[PDB]
């Protein structure tokens, strides 16, 4: 699941991480 982050870490992960916890 880190492979995707290895492309959009400042967007997909950003929204996802924020979504899970603010």
């Amino acid at each position: 699941d880190t492979l995707l982050g290895r492309m959009l870490p400042q967007l997909v992960c950003r929204l996802v991480l924020r979504c899970s916890m603010d």
